[PDB]
């Protein structure tokens, strides 16, 4: 639904061409940076595109710090190879 539903700013962006339409934010939103959300400024997140909470961010790019890292250690190693016997 082509909506702003953000509580401090309740915009009807019924006719937009970007990336905030696709999330029910107008783009005054999605230069804003931060909006004063329900008692909560929330920061446009561009990597999943939705709305995550400001102090939920770190210096590491401007996005949410979960699922953030995973393919980077993965290796099978192994020490042993052979197992006991005794
Ligand atoms: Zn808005
Ligand atoms: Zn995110």
């Amino acid at each position: 639904v082509a909506r702003c539903q953000v509580p401090d700013c309740e915009a009807d962006i019924s006719e937009l061409k970007g990336y905030h339409k696709r999330h029910r934010v107008c783009l005054r939103c999605a230069t804003a940076s931060f909006v004063v959300l329900d008692g909560e400024n929330k920061r446009y997140c561009q990597q999943c595109g939705k709305f995550h909470l400001l102090p939920d961010f770190d210096e590491g790019k401007r996005s949410c710090r979960r699922k953030l890292e995973r393919h980077n250690n993965r290796r099978k190693r192994k020490p042993v190879d052979k197992g006991g016997v005794a």
